[PDB]
């Protein structure tokens, strides 16, 4: 289970994303998975770990802290092009495609 299941349904939990934006930024995100646990696993990691290539630190936490606020993805990205330019907008995209996948995965459990 530890990085089992989301190897398992790969096929069934791409289909759950979305490829577009506007329809992407919309999908109803469960945050009730996305816990203290989840942040630490995997989500925190792979936002500093992403954050290296657009500039080379204390950032990083500010966009943690407003994904456990569960804030509106535009919302965030709009406080991020304030950092990263037309980057920023890529950067969220990206990461929201994360998230569903993460928070869908955890309850393909059953």
């Amino acid at each position: 289970h530890h990085h089992h299941m989301k190897r398992k349904h790969i096929k069934s939990l791409i289909e759950k994303i979305p490829t577009a934006k506007p329809e992407l930024f919309a999908y109803p995100l469960d945050w009730s998975i996305v816990d203290s646990i989840l942040m630490e696993r995997r989500i925190r990691p792979w936002i500093n770990k992403k954050i290296i290539e657009y500039i080379g630190a204390t950032l990083v936490d500010f966009v943690c802290s407003k994904v456990m606020a569960h804030s509106s993805p535009q919302s965030i990205l709009d406080d991020v092009a304030m950092v990263l330019d037309e980057e920023a907008e890529v950067f969220i995209v990206k990461m929201w495609r994360l998230l569903i996948y993460e928070t869908e995965a955890k309850k393909i459990g059953l």
